[PDB]
DNA sequence: GTCGTTAGTTGTGGGACTAAAGGATATCGTGAACCGAAAAATTAGTGTAACGGGTATCCCACAACGCTAG
């Protein structure tokens, strides 16, 4: 069946259900962090994009190598050590963890993977 | 005999002359010379290119997951 539906986004309004001051402001500085914490991390994930793609041609202005992006456990070629996405992934959990949700650099994981892989002709 | 009056001319001046349509004209004669006025035309003079961040807008492409384990 084809798609019977087209994408909508909304906008909604949301005040913190607190009773006092201080606690509204933690969470809201905590959200602040949140923020930076996302920004910095879709930092880290586009310049881990990017570089590989350079070292695999580095390698084939070496000796004309096909590295390809791929699991070496599942491809003689390939040298990541996990699938893309989870490298991303990883190497920004491994700092940001602990101080914003990691559904946060899933989705913002999964956001820019996809779009750089058709921007790869660019 | 003479002077004002009245009526009847007599000459002279001012005012009329259907309605409807149409509606073209041609218009001489010559004396000079200098000064002033304003309206017009000709001539003389000055010149950019990219750059730093930072941010307002445009076009143009893409995304907006789903599953498994502690």
């Amino acid at each position: 069946m084809g798609k019977s539906t087209l994408k909508h986004t909304r906008k909604i309004q949301i005040l913190i259900d607190l009773p006092t001051k201080d606690e509204k402001k933690e969470v809201m500085d905590m959200m602040y962090q949140w923020r930076d914490r996302c920004f910095r991390a879709a930092n880290i994930i586009v310049t881990h994009l990017y570089v590989q793609e350079m070292i695999k041609d580095f390698f084939y202005l070496s000796e004309g190598i096909k590295y390809k992006l791929a699991d070496e456990k599942k491809d003689e070629k390939g040298i990541l050590q996990r699938s893309r996405m989870n490298t991303t992934y990883r190497v920004v959990s491994d700092r940001f963890k602990g101080e914003m949700p990691t559904n946060i650099l899933s989705t913002l994981n999964h956001g820019l993977i996809s779009s750089f892989n058709k921007n790869r002709v660019q």
